[PDB]
């Protein structure tokens, strides 16, 4: 039987990460002055008559310092207070800042904070052109719109415009800050990445720097990298016993790349254990997409699909030698997190995360039969198999296995796919649609998703790829709104969704795919989160 030619380039990071040993001095040492920083830092939130503008520039510093994870309760509180009092008196620098924290915490501030910044048309007024400061954070408002706020409708096209042209002569680090911001918006990055430029690129560099806040960002981001590089060496050693590297050479080695995505998940520490569940999971389904997409003919395909359903250690012998391996590997992980969270009493929900990937794999049995039949469907027809294939409906429930207060509640509220999810479900499929076209077109992939947009429609590639964006853009609109309060469950399980929709827009930058090929994208993150400290 003949099997394809293996093309996946090697794992790039060899055994760097294999073994860390933390210094147990220098970590408590950091440890016991970022105690000290972070009551300082509390103190300064809680000062007494500040003016609105410079309560929103310190809320921004620190969450862009990456610290604000300390301080959930006071800038809540605070944004609160600022929400409900409702003050729109301010220049466009500060409605801009105002409008985006609220938005981004669940606050539906009022768009018609910008009616006094544009004209009789809804146009921002072009005089504020000259005004950096307020185009930027404009800029930045610009990307947590809903559906209801059309009114912004112009406001990224005006501040790129009149951003482009005013950078190349603007001071440093505000020009180095404005040029990432019109390549990379902060709504829509990945914490960790967005926090270690701005540490590093930005505050770090600005004259009017809090001394205090950039010693406390930096200490604390190395202390939680200590812990990221202890995960990360945990589950480099537990994917090197399982040694898939040899036995399934025809799959992808590329459990670090999975680990960044785990760490752009959260960050945290109280998500260690969810992190280190959830990054075994990426891989582990990694390995089954490869079995669908280059090596498995279709009578093993189907085999592999029907033990899945069934999901018993006594279907083994249905499979292929080489399709025992995963498919034990598969149970046995599971049975891991029963035990993992059987002291917690909190085991009986993995059985969520188990029926996520039956339909995963469901679906790629589906887009298999697909191929080899030349089969290229209606659109619809197509979504409705291929969101599942993206794998976030099964990623975004693993994320909460490991959360200690997802209850089952908030599994039956994931299962019903609500539309946040949805949304950060189609900003996969779509983005990842439009960045491997050309080249799954070269593979004789006659049911890709541009393909099935242009043969439905009857439209020009061009046109099936605007489609594709505007589906992306109507989808973070949906995004937005679902973080808008009350929420249907805590925030807490919102921004896992959100990160994963943040995910795809970092891996994906400039149309490019990156987990298949991290040697273009993910590797100067993995380094600058995972290999390089920040220097004090
Ligand atoms: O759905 S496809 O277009 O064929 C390829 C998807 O982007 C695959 N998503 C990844 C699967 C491997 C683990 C990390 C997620
Ligand atoms: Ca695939
Ligand atoms: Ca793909």
């Amino acid at each position: 039987i003949v099997r394809p030619v293996a093309d996946f380039s090697p794992s790039l990071w060899g055994d760097q990460f294999l073994s860390f040993s933390i210094k147990n001095q220098v970590a408590e040492k950091y440890a016991k002055e970022i105690e000290a920083l972070k009551e300082q830092t509390r103190n300064m939130l809680l000062a007494t008559g500040m003016k609105l503008a410079d309560t929103l520039n310190l809320i921004d510093t620190i969450e862009r310092l990456g610290i604000s994870y300390h301080f959930e309760k006071e800038i809540d509180d605070i944004l609160d207070q600022i929400y409900n009092q409702n003050s729109n008196c301010n220049d466009l620098c500060t409605s801009a800042l105002q409008f985006r924290l609220l938005r981004q915490h669940g606050f539906n501030i009022s768009p018609e904070i910008f009616s006094k910044f544009q004209d009789e048309n809804g146009k921002f007024k072009e005089s504020l052109a000259s005004d950096v400061l307020g185009l930027l954070n404009l800029y930045e408002a610009s990307h947590v719109r809903t559906h209801a706020d059309d009114i912004l409708e112009d406001a990224l096209a005006f501040s790129t415009i009149h951003l482009e042209s005013a950078a190349p002569h603007l001071k440093s680090p505000l020009r180095e800050q404005v040029t990432h911001a019109l390549e990379q918006c902060l709504h829509k990055g990945v914490p960790r990445v967005e926090t270690r430029f701005f540490i590093s690129s930005i505050y770090d560099k600005e004259q009017s720097k809090n001394n205090v806040l950039l010693r406390f960002a930096k200490l604390d981001f190395n202390l939680l990298q200590m812990l990221h590089k202890q995960e990360l060496a945990q589950v480099s050693r537990w994917w090197k016993d399982l040694d898939f590297v040899t036995t399934l050479p025809y799959a992808r080695d590329r459990v670090v790349e999975c680990y960044f995505w785990a760490l752009g998940v959260y960050f945290e520490p109280q998500y260690s254990q969810a992190r280190v569940m959830l990054v075994k999971t990426i891989s582990m389904i990694s390995i089954v997409d490869d079995t669908f997409d280059a090596y498995g003919t279709v009578k093993e395909l189907e085999a592999y699909t029907d033990a899945i359903q069934r999901w018993d250690i006594n279907e083994i012998d249905r499979l292929p030698d080489y399709m025992k391996i995963s498919y034990k590997a598969i149970l046995d992980l599971y049975k891991d997190y029963e035990k993992e969270l059987s002291s917690a009493g909190r085991s009986h929900i993995v059985c969520h995360a188990i029926e996520r990937m039956k339909e995963v794999v469901r679906n790629y049995n589906v887009e298999s039969t697909w191929f080899i039949e030349g089969y290229t469907p209606p659109v619809s027809e197509y979504l409705s198999n291929a969101l599942a294939t993206t794998t976030y409906y099964y990623l975004a429930t693993t994320s909460y296995l490991g959360m200690k207060s997802a209850t089952e509640q908030d599994f039956e509220w994931l299962s019903k796919n609500p539309k946040i999810l949805e949304a950060s479900v189609i900003i996969c499929r779509v983005i990842d649609d439009t960045a491997t076209y050309e080249v799954e077109k070269s593979r004789g992939q006659i049911a890709t998703g541009i393909e099935c947009c242009m043969r439905d429609y009857g439209i020009s590639t061009k046109e099936a790829m605007a489609k594709f964006q505007n589906m992306a853009e109507t989808a973070w609109k949906d995004i937005n709104e679902g973080l808008l309060r009350p929420t249907p469950v805590s925030t807490e399980f919102l921004t896992p969704i959100l990160n994963l929709a943040r995910i795809v827009e970092v891996t994906y930058i400039h149309n490019l795919d990156g987990y298949t090929h991290p040697e273009k994208v993910l590797k100067p993150h993995i380094i600058n989160l995972l290999v390089d400290s920040i220097k004090i």
